[PDB]
């Protein structure tokens, strides 16, 4: 017919909640998107009592990735934030650090006066607010977050420590991140030797050599756990990832579990996953199943009855797909201070190429042989608040921006109530594979 866009960006959420799976071709089935052995929120987190988990309760599992290399799964929670809370701490109320200086935070530096009038002064400026000397964990992360692109920044701008950072893989660079946090730019600019050996992939060379620095003899605990994630770039100094085959066995349990009020079934993956979930969230026990297809699906028209009484869904909120334009996202952003990403509103297709919101008004689509079905935008949540990166729910904006301008018309408050609209459910109409590039058909 006539394009209207093209597809940008394809994501699973392979686990309910937890970090999207960027891919450049995707099965669409009626249950949502498949990508080999991964498929559209087909695992979940339950509690004791066989209740969902979502980022609601615990919005760190956006940080969690579960991610399929052909013949293994990965489950992984680490980046740079994480690590550097584990090397860091938090502490609420003004202290010292091990060189005497009025600190906060997660090792944020107030002031090298000796003065706590001056601390407080630094406190209450950055902070916005009489804190007299003490913080919530809210505003430490804040900070944390201010000082963390700080020093990414200060990275980029410094010419003898940009190139080993460009040369190095995402894990590692973390680990250059980690040291600059701790020690200033201009201290790590100092290690000519190691940097060359990191530059160079000299793994277990720098590694020897970075171990025989002041740094090293002054925090060796931390200087371990930062040198061994430079000479294997991996997280096995800090939460390891964890490897798991994509076959669970069928003697493990299979759970009744309920999502949104409803009864699913799934297959527990596992005391090993039990354990690294629960162990990363601190949380209560928790496990984790998968849905496997002869069990007895989620049906959305229960949920909804603008869909059809044959959808079927595995532990997705309501809808086999989500749909969001770039213009819809451009436009958003364009009404807030801090800029957001599409992982924010967890969609599975990404449309290039068209006006703002337009995919609100297309009932009917062509992508590659996969014709997609509009059934009601998607009122956002909360959730849309919780930050990829950090796992730091705000519980403000965007949501209150969206509140202020995409609320629904009079004419169809029924069905969304006060909730903003952003992005529209599609379903499928017939089976077929999209690929990123693929252009977007508006039928009839
Ligand atoms: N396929 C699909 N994507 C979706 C939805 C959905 O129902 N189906 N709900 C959206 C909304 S309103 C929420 S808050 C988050 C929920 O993501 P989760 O189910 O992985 O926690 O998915 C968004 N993307
Ligand atoms: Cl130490």
């Amino acid at each position: 017919m006539q394009q209207v866009g093209t597809v940008a960006q394809l994501w699973i959420y392979p686990v309910k909640s937890c970090k999207g799976v960027p891919v450049s071709e995707a099965e669409c089935t009626a249950m949502g998107l498949r990508s080999g052995n991964l498929r559209d929120r087909f695992w979940l987190v339950i509690n004791q009592e066989g209740n969902m988990v979502t980022a609601r309760q615990e919005p760190r599992l956006v940080l969690i990735s579960l991610t399929c290399d052909g013949d293994t799964l990965t489950l992984s929670a680490m980046n740079i934030f994480e690590m550097l809370r584990i090397d860091e701490g938090l502490r609420l109320k003004i202290y010292k650090d091990t060189e005497g200086y009025y600190t906060i935070g997660i090792g944020h530096l107030l002031t090298k006066s000796p003065s706590l009038n001056a601390a407080k002064s630094e406190l209450d400026k950055a902070i916005g607010r009489n804190c007299n000397g003490v913080i919530t964990k809210d505003e430490a992360e804040k900070l944390f977050n201010q000082d963390v692109d700080a020093a990414v920044r200060g990275i980029l701008r410094n010419a003898k420590l940009k190139p080993v950072y460009d040369s190095l893989d995402a894990v590692r660079r973390c680990a250059l991140i980690n040291m600059v946090f701790q020690m200033g730019e201009t201290g790590v600019a100092g290690f000519t030797n190691s940097l060359r050996m990191l530059q160079q992939k000299r793994w277990d060379e720098a590694a020897v050599n970075l171990a025989k620095s002041r740094w090293y003899n002054q925090t060796p605990n931390r200087a371990k756990r930062v040198i061994t994630t430079f000479r294997t770039g991996t997280w096995d100094a800090y939460t390891k990832d964890l490897l798991l085959p994509i076959k669970t066995p069928t003697t493990n349990a299979v759970h009744k579990c309920r999502v949104h009020g409803l009864e699913i079934e799934g297959r527990d993956c596992g005391e090993a996953t039990a354990q690294w979930i629960t162990s990363f969230l601190k949380s209560q026990p928790y496990r984790l199943v998968h849905f496997e297809p002869h069990m007895r699906p989620r049906r959305p028209h229960q949920i909804a009855d603008l869909f059809r009484p044959k959808d079927q869904i595995a532990y997705s909120d309501t809808s086999p797909f989500l749909i969001l334009s770039e213009a819809s996202l451009a436009d958003l952003n364009s009404r807030l201070e801090k800029k957001v990403k599409a992982t924010n509103f967890r969609p599975n297709i990404v449309i290039s190429g068209c006006d703002v919101y337009a995919e609100d008004s297309w009932d009917e689509l062509l992508i590659g042989d996969v014709e997609l079905k509009r059934v009601m935008a998607c009122s956002r949540c909360i959730l849309t608040t919780v930050d990829p990166d950090t796992g730091v729910m705000s519980r403000k904006e965007p949501l209150e921006t969206l509140k202020s301008y995409r609320q629904c018309d009079p004419s169809e408050r029924k069905l969304y109530g006060k909730s903003p609209l952003f992005g529209q459910y599609f379903v499928l109409e017939n089976p077929g594979t999209i690929k990123v590039g693929d252009p977007v058909y508006l039928l009839g």
